[PDB]
């Protein structure tokens, strides 16, 4: 018996998780013994891409990191991606829940948890691409994980960076200028929208300061198809999120670094575990 | 009796010959008589759901127009008041969209470059009263007759500032990006330099008889290609920052295909103007 397979007659969906327009993810019950005492998993599956899908499966099988989700198998029938079930979910669905148990040292031990999982993808030559509150999943109250790999490339040894074709739902919010002006992907890029996901982790992912939230009352929500061309002049003038309330100067300066416009000019996630750790004291 | 006054109760709708977002031109019959022998019009109106600055803008677009004087700028006729109405003269030929396809066999070169040189005479008469058009496109130049055309819109045209070079633009969301000059998809800045750009968009689609197979969009969209309603305009930018442009339409000469890439260079400061265009037209009718 492979551990790793799981027969599609077992998987029985309890409710949707999550949805692009191409696929969903779907909280499923294993059940073999049909007595509803099965194992939770959540399940990645195609809209009725496969090879995007089964590529995005053979880098998580291969990623094993306190903080990145857990692999536990597929379903051939098409394929479905089975993963670990995470029930307290995102970030941007627990931490407007939990404000008064979340103080500032756990934000920060959150924050070094994710710098170490994506310093971890980096050091494997990938790309994430996606970094944001919605893709990281509390595993307990001390304890985040990365969560989806959806967007993840592979950087070929000796470049520094990945081209993108497939670029029309864009988290623009989250993306570092050369991403917006030229469609590359670097490491530094990552490092960028993690800077963006400390702003959201910062001010507990409520709605009304979100990075889109914020960026829209910078350039104005009603520029359309100029939208982004806005947002990187934005960024060309040196304006950035601004400080989230309660934030200290010196947490806000390691998130400052995360955004020099130059992907040579930003910090490194070994860095920012530094200057949060130093913090930590 | 002010001619300029057109009576709504006179004003007959016929048909919609043109739609924006917060707008459209209509071809009416204005007959005081009743009898159907009245004259037909071009009408500028507002849609009901107007919105916040659209009256402003339509009483702004009506005053310029009303003060432009050119044989290749579409003759203002007057107002209608009750939700304010610009009349013009209606040109049955249509825009240069409509009239080219239908007429390859009577527009030769020598017609196109006729053409070329009445658009920017006109555009130079416009530059020269400090407007930019910002709107300069095949779909706004109309056919008064075989032998002339006019420039038939003016719904963005705006005032340069005395000692100012460029218009800022904020409601941008409908432009015609595959007409606009890289400062004005960059910085929503706008100099007469930027109509040139424009002029030379334009000129590729007389050049191409404004088929639809060869749309800036339809060539612009190949080249980068059809990516997202939300990234399009920053790959365009990329695409001409990296020099690329319209390739020269079939049959066109180099000398003319050389004059439109004057239209092109990427610093507004670098490119021809309008009287240099309409000499090097001349040149070559000669
Ligand atoms: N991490 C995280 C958040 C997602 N996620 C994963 C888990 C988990 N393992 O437990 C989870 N948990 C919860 O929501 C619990 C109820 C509170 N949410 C995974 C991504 N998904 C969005 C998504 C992204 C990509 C696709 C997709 C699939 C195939 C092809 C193309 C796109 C589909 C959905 C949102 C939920
Ligand atoms: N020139 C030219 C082509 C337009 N146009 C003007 C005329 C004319 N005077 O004869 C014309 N003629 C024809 O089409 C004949 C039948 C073949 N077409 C005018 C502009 N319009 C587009 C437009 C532009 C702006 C607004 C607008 C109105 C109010 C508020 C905001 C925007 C509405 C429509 C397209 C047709």
């Amino acid at each position: 018996v492979d551990p790793t397979h799981f027969e599609k007659r077992f998987l029985k969906r309890i409710r949707d998780l999550g949805e692009g327009h191409f696929g969903k993810v779907e909280l499923c019950r294993y059940d073999p013994e049909g007595d509803n005492t099965g194992e939770q998993v959540a399940v990645k599956s195609l809209k009725p891409h496969i090879a995007d899908l089964k590529k995005e499966i053979e880098i998580l099988r291969n990623l094993y990191h306190e903080n990145i989700v857990k692999y536990k198998g597929i379903c051939t029938e098409g394929i479905k991606l089975i993963m670990e079930f995470l029930p307290s979910g995102s970030l941007k669905e627990y931490l407007p829940k939990n404000k008064n148990k979340i103080n500032l040292k756990q934000q920060l031990k959150y924050a070094v948890q994710i710098c170490k999982g994506m310093d971890y993808l980096g050091s494997r030559q990938y790309v994430h691409r996606d970094l944001a509150a919605r893709n990281v999943l509390v595993e307990s109250e001390h304890q985040v994980k990365i969560g989806d790999f959806g967007l993840t490339k592979a950087i070929e040894t000796d470049k520094e960076y990945y081209t993108v074709k497939d670029d029309r739902d864009s988290p623009v919010f989250w993306y570092a200028p050369e991403c917006l002006m030229q469609s590359k992907f670097y490491i530094a890029s990552d490092v960028w929208s993690f800077g963006v996901t400390l702003h959201e982790l910062l001010t507990y992912c409520d709605s009304d300061s979100s990075p889109m939230a914020l960026f829209l009352k910078m350039i104005g929500p009603t520029h359309g198809q100029m939208t982004v061309t806005r947002l990187v002049n934005t960024l060309k003038e040196g304006k950035r999120l601004p400080c989230p309330p309660n934030c200290p100067d010196e947490v806000y300066q390691l998130m400052r670094k995360c955004w020099e416009f130059q992907p040579s000019n930003r910090t490194s996630f070994q860095n920012l575990i530094e200057g949060f750790e130093a913090l930590l004291k």
